[PDB]
Formats: C-alpha cells, structure tokens, sequence
C-alpha cells in the first residue's frame, strides 16, 4: 500500500566485485594488460581508473580494444601486487617485508582509500 | 608480523566510480539499445549482474559491443535496473513496478529480493 519503495541490497556491491575478481583471475572480459618489472597483470581499465588517479590519467582517452601499460622501474611487483589485490578484493595485506614498497606504490599510483595510518 | 585490512565500503566505492564513468560515457565498452535509446555500460559489470547480458557478452570481440533489447524491454522498466546494477539501489513506485519486475525476470537480474515488489500492491 506504499506509493514508493526504495530497495537496497547489502550484497550487490560485494558480488559485483567478486565477479570482477573472478573475471580477472580467469582472464575473461578484461581489457588492459599492466606490465610491472616484466610481469603481466590482466585487469579492467575501468576498475584501475576507479582505484587510482595515475591509472585514470593514463587510461582515459584510450578507447582501443586492448591496451598495454608499462609502469616504470619505480614500481615493483612486491609493492604493486598487494595493491591490485586490494582493488579487486577490498583486502590489503601488509608486512614488515613489503610495507615500504607498498607505501611507495600507493603514493606513486595515488591509490584512493588507503589511509596512511596503517603504515 | 602481518597487518591485514578489510574495507567494507570499498566495493561500494568502486561501484559508485563505475557508475560515474557510466553517466559520463567514459571508459565504457558496450552500447545497449532499448526502445531505440542508447545506454552506455561496461560489459564486465553487465555480465556480473545479468545472465541475459552474460550469454551475449561472453567470448565476444574486444571491440565495441552493441546489444539491442527487444520490444518487451521498456525504458520505464530498464533504466531503474541499470541504475540498480551500478548503485545497488532500486527505486520502485506503483507506476513502474510492473514493467521493472517483468524486466527483472527477462534479463535475469541478480540480487533483487522479489519480496519488495508486493509492497506496491
């Protein structure tokens, strides 16, 4: 008997991100390849632009089918891989071994919602 | 010694950033035609939210994709659904509740508790 009802799902945003990470791990429906120290990382250029100002600035305007981005030597796999894991899993795992290299990539890539307090 | 962070708002943050890309027609890769109207979206998101879109997106060419929805799908029933897919929020009223529910079953849109449709009755 209500005139309007505004429905909200508490599980939708989580399932979309789960499907995006599943697409990434299976290399399906991805559109960009990131090169870090020679290693290949498949991803969606939209998700990377969402989580990073650096990726957003290098990707917006590139409308081609497939895109290959090489990050300079200042970016290491030891620092970049925990960040792309956070982008697709919302989980950021730090340790005394990688905290320095991860803190560098957060500032270089300008990853958004990583508070500098956890360092 | 390990420190692990689990953000609960992160999945919401990404989805709201993708919706901002959608509304600005930036970094999209598929055009949806319903009643002739254009709708820009990401095929990765559409495949994650609908079995209808997934079976038409899977294994396609990397180039731009065009998906045309037939006469059953109306803008009055589709626009609240592409909104929901990008916002997790579905605004229902006694006006559009019929065509939206019919469009949910047509596209097989996920994560919509069908119990809420009976509120507009």
């Amino acid at each position: 008997s209500m005139s309007v009802f505004a429905y909200e799902s508490s599980v939708h945003s989580t399932n979309v991100l789960l499907s995006l990470n599943d697409q990434r791990k299976k290399d399906v429906l991805c559109d960009v390849t990131i090169f870090v120290e020679g290693q290949r990382f498949r991803a969606h250029r939209s998700v990377l632009a969402a989580c990073s100002s650096y990726f957003h600035s290098r990707i917006v305007g590139q409308a081609d089918g497939e895109l290959n981005i090489t990050l300079p030597e200042e970016v290491t796999v030891k620092g970049f891989e925990p960040l792309i894991q956070f982008a697709y899993t919302a989980k950021l795992i730090l340790s005394k071994e990688n905290v320095d290299e991860v803190c560098k990539c957060v500032e270089f890539l300008s990853v958004h919602n990583i508070e500098e307090s956890c360092f």
